[PDB]
């Protein structure tokens, strides 16, 4: 990718939240995740899904924090209406790994 | 901030890379070099980290990085890259991380 401005990196809105709600998403067609995120009392809770999986449970994943990029327009993932980019990386094998913070921080903070 | 595209996020390039090198920037700051792995390579950045890190803490640890700024001199430092982060409670920076290791160079996504 190109150099950019540091406006158009910081236009991209991405937050860090705290995983509020996850259940198995049967219905897509890889493994997959949805999740309710808090993103603080700005922003307020929006849902997410992601292919994790592998490494991440819907009992374990309450509680963490993860960074979404929380200024898309909604998608419809099948019949699950996503408002944010759950992001991540692939590891060694292809598997989804979250993004994350090396401490607690307030909800809803932007990464900069 | 209003609305983006998917093409918007497309053109900002973050890659995850291990901290190789850190050191104090009098001038808050610390120095550091980051090893993006065999494509980018290493780069150097800047970040004002003192409050909850140490050249120490620092060397070994994974962290995400803007890798497609100009690179831009600070008196004869040259810095490269952005390490990213966050603002805790009181207004210090938190480093961005991976929950797991994960290979230098990778893209966030």
């Amino acid at each position: 990718s190109g150099e950019i401005s540091y406006a158009d990196f910081e236009k991209v809105d991405i937050r860090v939240g705290t995983i509020v709600e996850a259940v198995p998403f049967p219905e897509a067609r890889k493994p997959a995740i949805k999740v309710k995120i808090d993103f603080g009392p700005e922003i307020g809770i929006k849902k997410s899904s992601a292919q994790i999986t592998v490494h991440y449970t819907p009992e374990s994943l309450v509680g963490r924090q993860v960074l979404g990029v929380v200024n898309f327009p909604p998608r419809q993932i099948g019949p699950f209406r996503s408002e944010v980019l759950t992001l991540g990386f692939a590891d060694a094998n292809g598997d989804i790994v979250l993004a994350a913070v090396e401490r607690p921080v307030p909800n809803g903070e932007k990464m900069c």
